[PDB]
């Protein structure tokens, strides 16, 4: 059983806003004819420069190609020589080492006709619960269209969310003012995240006066400095909510798990590069008896199956998570786009063999992007 | 797919040294006929109690019946919330759980058609260095015989052995001066092994005088008492050779991990739980950048076999492991022991569906003990 | 003056709740005819695996037969040896220790004519307050049924209580309220007891809200994780009130006197290994110039006496201590059960030889359990 | 049973160096006719000032009088209460506690007609090693009459001894080297004494070119200023050797605990005020794993029958002891001495009640004194 041929598909698929992410969809052939899709998800971040996907798909038949996909651990050895972590957030080469072992996963559980759940670990639950998100405002003039969001994926479902702060806390103030007002207790918002814009003091400070609003709040997220693990420390002891912070780099985790900087760590394949290494961070905060919850950099279906059925098969997730990036998009490339019901991601049909979603040739070809540049 | 009956049947295979070590063999039957065998390997050490097989019986199927194998992560959660951790190196709760989640590696498998490595992650190597015991010497008549030891061994392909110390500091050092005279760089003894009997500052002493004979040394283990992590940090910081200890809890592990109290984590699923919490464990020291050997407790084929796959799938093992249990018994219950080359053990033939070892009826009959009493 | 015989019977006391705990009433026969009892209390916890009694016997008489009962330093290290301490709570072999050598002290005080108090360094006071227990509310629906649990104790004379936390706040929090409002100052809860089951911080939050009601609150205790010494002492720092924690072995003990912790060491006979062993940690205290409550498992009569004697010899025992056990049972094996008057628990009549209680033969036939199965 | 009257005799008994050491020999009267007999062991130390025993003799009567000796914890707390723990190594008050006490360990025994040693815990060993003192040199010209010293007690049975040291390293130096010369394994020097009149650093420079001799080195003793914690730790990670030191107040042990500055506590009841406190030191070392010596103040044979009953009742003793003080007087004031064999200390006969020494009135007559002056 080996690897014969590698595509990469660049698509660009636009968001409801008008912005359109940039992703490629992977596909990994065999000698029996089984094929593995899987997604680098949003490219669309900084730095500001983009990655030859012709020289790729050749460094990455490099690698792969002759491989037994089931070689897991082996092929990952070596996918993170080429791509080494970064302690950066948005390292490109996550995204690469994300989309193909994922693809890798799907092959796998393709060929022994199981769902990537099954090759999990399996089921403690059947779905997640997520939160869709409101990003921050700059001008207290945005408050009322952010309203109306709230308002229309509550009726759809969507019950939580998480809130970006930080730019403007009259207006962050203001809007989780007129959420209390307008829906009570209708609307939780899990989190409120600083994306590493304030430094720990500032946040602290900003942390005191937004959790005047407490609509479910479960965390406060990335209230420092990317790596400032002292300051997150420090935050976290002067907190009483829990910090969360994303975990994009095994030495940035083993560095937070050290220290005690964080009581929950936000894990997103594509930040750390995959399903396999996601799984060894999330095995990671077990053994050091810290809690978890799925990220997102607002993956398409494919990319979000991923954690459907990562997250259903963790026993430390007990807050609720972030995956809903289809939900900001005008379309997908597959057949079946994932479903979202009362705020929640369901694991996808454990009888359907691989990641349970299907790509569709037709869309792939509509959404078809010359390349990755900006 | 689901679990129907659960038998535990329990042997004493005897040691060419006479004593009678009493272990668990373990069978998980299905609906569809396929049945998952495992080890509660070694049941013969403190505390000075016996499990009750029969009430263990019991609660395990209460445990397990109707349950689908393939939920290793749920069922796991739900042996360890019945069989706790207790941070104690013979926690016979973790023995319990290790045969039960070996099984389940075995039964998941053979359903799917596959090797138990390609279960795990797939193959990184196909062996794995081991070494054979030499007991710590009590008084320097005992040398001699030591030495016969070493020299049969060393003939049968075994060229690395780890020495127990502590006891007869003149003994331990006449034994590492005659081996040194007599095979000269022929032999190595990887590991200086105080198994936790003397205080840090003591054990320094030793590891003074005893390192002046170097003899391939790659680690010192266990030289401080049972869960003494700021000793060993104090004497690794003072010894030159890597610290090793072994895990047994997930507890124990965070803490020698948070304070860098050790380089080497010798792991071994009997002592942790299991293949499913060795894979934790092993993952959580890669994600902190440490190095991992394969320890034992001196199991049988079916147990050792379990080591094999594991240790081969692992890109953290760089140096000399443990697990050489058959070759201290003067029997089995298998049809065919694991293999041993050169100091090697070898992965079982990945064609094999399942762990790739089988159990002898005849054996397990001959072999057969009433209870586990002392 | 020398062991000859030891027994072992298990018996099965039905608390008045239904549930059937398990308890092993211990007989060390001399060569003179002197008898001392004793009682491995309440082996119905975790985890889920029981003692095989028959073996257990026979190890057992394999340490003490033929020794002198006078060394219990001697056998209690030899106790030690064969069933080591586990940094468990409930270690099994913990109990087995216990049973033991409390039934040596009964012993050696039968045959020198005194009283175990006498044995234990005398007395200093003659009674020491206790609490009764409220389990944990799930549902604010059994607020009221807890309330009436509380106005019969107090009628039978116990104005003090320890309550549960940690499950439902809301609960908790009604409960509390409820009291406060009923009986105002006539009752006091001098601990919320959380159990182990929040990590500090979560603990601390509930601590925030639940201390907004002071009845009398003495210490919180378990507000961390198994164990996790670091989490008890900056919890220790952000709480005004005393934080108490169980003592399970010398070297859990040992870390939280060096790392300042906690405030209050709870310390039980059954948690610690028995009379000798809870003596040394009463002892370890007091030279670290710490505070002392008796703890409880809910034993029966001969095992709350033992903390009876041990109570009164203390010079560190100032607040409310837990052993009220035998309010939780139908019945017991004695001819006289102990006192509970006004809240307190009474040393045994100093001059009755021994720990001052009788078995009774009728009633131990009656209680009787084949074994310790689950 | 009540005490009913005490005695206080102050005596002197010259050395074989002629100076006259005063003691205070205890006698405590009950109601019933027994009457126990202790010993206030040596009060010539500073501070330069002695204790009006007419006037000491009142408040001690004051406290026990009508008391029943058997509250030894109540008793203790008034004596602790009334003469506090100083944190200074020679503080009479100690030296005061410490004379009662054990004259009330003495008659409880004799009114339970049993050993002294039955009454502390039974015996692990029926004798103990100690050693002989060689004082510092001042001159190189004082090692050849030092030299007689070790020679003499060497045929006497005395082959370990302690060597106190550095005022003239020179000197010390000149003495090992010629032991080792003269002597070579037939004699061993266990200690190295500093005494507590270097700092760290020096002691550090001094242990350097001391332990060039080794003859069967087992400890560095005092080597940093009195309390000195931070600089006894210090000194320890520097040693290769284990660090002991004298324990004269719990305070002190605790400190010296939580801070791991030593490894070898020192206890003597003279300086920590008696049986009953020297129990709870050596018990506190014993949960904190540490290692125990008997020291000693060079009391005569009442004062050192105390400390082989509590020696052997000791299970954390490894190393050689140092109370051989009726080795440097002319005489005593008893019947029958102490009894040394082959450099070991035994425990008096088992089968004699109470501590097993008697006071001779002819020779607490002729070596009495007017008071404790100067
Ligand atoms: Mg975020
Ligand atoms: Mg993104
Ligand atoms: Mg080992
Ligand atoms: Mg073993
Ligand atoms: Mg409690
Ligand atoms: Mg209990
Ligand atoms: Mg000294
Ligand atoms: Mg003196």
């Amino acid at each position: 059983m080996k690897i014969t041929d590698l595509e990469l598909h660049a698509v660009g698929i636009p968001r409801h806003t008008g912005f359109v992410n940039k992703h490629v969809i992977v596909k990994i052939h065999t000698d029996e004819g089984l094929t593995g899709i899987g997604e680098m998800s949003d490219f669309s971040h900084l730095p500001l420069y983009s990655v030859d996907l012709h020289d790729l798909k050749q460094g990455l038949l490099s690698i792969l190609l002759g491989q037994n996909p089931f070689d897991l651990m082996k092929i990952n050895k070596e996918l993170t020589d080429n791509f080494p972590e970064t302690m950066y957030y948005y390292e490109k080469g996550s995204f690469i080492r994300n989309g193909i072992d994922n693809a890798l996963h799907d092959l796998c559980a393709k060929y022994l006709d199981i769902s990537v759940s099954d090759f999990l670990g399996g089921r403690v639950k059947e779905k997640i619960k997520v939160c869709y998100p409101i990003f921050r405002h700059r001008f207290s003039e945005e408050v009322e269209s952010n309203l109306d969001v709230v308002r229309q994926k509550l009726e759809q479902g969507f019950d939580v969310f998480r809130l970006y702060v930080g730019k403007n806390l009259d207006a962050d103030e203001e809007f989780l003012s007129r959420v209390k007002e307008e829906f009570g207790s209708r609307v939780r918002i899990k989190s409120y995240d600083f994306s590493h814009l304030l430094n720990w003091k500032d946040a602290h400070r900003a942390i005191k006066r937004l959790t005047k609003y407490d609509l479910g709040l479960e965390m406060i997220e990335s209230p420092a400095p990317r790596n400032d693990f002292d300051g997150l420390y420090q935050l976290r002891l002067k907190t009483d909510y829990p910090i969360s912070e994303h975990v994009w780099s095994f030495k940035q985790q083993q560095e937070m798990i050290k220290k005690d900087a964080i009581d929950i760590f936000n894990i997103s394949p594509v930040f750390i590069g995959g399903l396999t290494s996601a799984k060894k961070a999330a095995y990671a905060a077990e053994v050091a008896s810290k809690d978890v919850v799925l990220g997102t950099t607002q993956e398409l279906s494919v990319g979000t199956a991923a954690m459907a059925h990562l997250g259903c098969s963790l026993t430390n997730i007990n807050h609720t998570s972030d995956p809903t990036g289809p939900e900001l998009y005008v379309g997908d490339v597959v057949k079946n786009r994932v479903t979202y019901k009362d705020g929640y991601l369901y694991a996808p049909d454990r009888s359907v063999k691989g990641l349970g979603i299907e790509l569709d040739e037709s869309l792939l070809a509509k959404y078809q992007v010359p390349d990755l540049s900006w």
